[PDB]
């Protein structure tokens, strides 16, 4: 806790807590490509600061934040965390991908994952909005990408 003013933060405060994390995550990787604790938090920063980062870099942020639990996963399977991880990112990625075929792929992508996650323990509530995210994961990349600033509305009735 390097400092902090603790009240609101204008992101950036929150943004430089993720970088602090993933030079040390991303750095640590080739300290220790063996650790999937470090492994995996270097993606999970990288799906928050993907977050603040434009979407052309989250994306790709994502991206990296995938294959970066693969290896996280290679040290340690039972990382229901690389799993989910791999899951959360492909759903971010997914509100970032318009294609909503590859969205979807990615949607119920994640949810294959999830099931593993909960799999370890389906009492973890994070784990748990991970899965239900998936109920909608279609929906929400519609009302997701509907919901902004668009056109046309619909074309159905109550």
């Amino acid at each position: 806790g390097p400092l902090g003013s603790m009240d609101t933060e204008t992101e950036f405060d929150r943004i430089l807590l993720f970088e602090q994390i993933r030079q040390d995550a991303e750095n640590t990787y080739k300290s220790n490509p063996l650790d999937a604790d470090n492994l995996t938090r270097w993606g999970g920063v990288l799906l928050e600061l993907s977050q603040f980062h434009s979407i052309s870099d989250a994306k790709q942020m994502i991206q990296e934040a995938i294959t970066k639990f693969e290896e996280a996963l290679l040290i340690d399977p039972k990382k229901d965390e690389a799993v989910w991880c791999i899951g959360n990112a492909y759903t971010s990625f997914a509100f970032l991908t318009p294609d909503e075929t590859e969205a979807k792929h990615n949607f119920d992508l994640a949810t294959q994952f999830f099931q593993q996650a909960v799999d370890e323990q389906p009492d973890n509530t994070h784990y748990l909005k991970s899965l239900e995210m998936t109920a909608k994961a279609p929906q929400l990349h519609a009302e997701a990408y509907k919901q902004g600033l668009g056109g046309s509305h619909h074309h159905h009735h109550h």
